[PDB]
């Protein structure tokens, strides 16, 4: 009995920092972006690091660059829609853009 799936390619990209990143990563359908981010780190070139919380992970630092007082990293798919998906349950599509923003409020 044969079993398959499917890889798909995501544009992960974060304009908040001099340099930007924008990279193209390679998952299968049905990875969450916290995958995607894994996948990035393991490319080489990306990092991040991320906290508990009672709804799940959520990232507190961006290739180096950590959010500070009344900041997050906002999750948003291009050109400009906020995801109110956490990292760990939202399931990007192929040929999807991801986006981390670092936003105050």
């Amino acid at each position: 009995h044969m079993q398959t799936q499917e890889i798909i390619s995501v544009t992960l990209q974060v304009l908040s920092l001099l340099p930007p990143y924008r990279q193209s990563i390679s998952v299968l359908a049905g990875s969450t972006v916290e995958d995607v981010l894994k996948k990035a780190h393991e490319l080489g070139g990306f990092t991040y690091e991320t906290q508990a919380s009672l709804s799940g992970p959520y990232l507190t630092s961006v290739m180096g660059k950590a959010a500070g007082e009344r900041e997050f990293w906002q999750l948003l798919r291009d050109p400009n829609t906020p995801l109110l998906q956490g990292i760990a349950d939202y399931r990007p599509k192929d040929g999807e853009t991801i986006e981390l923003r670092l936003v105050s409020w």
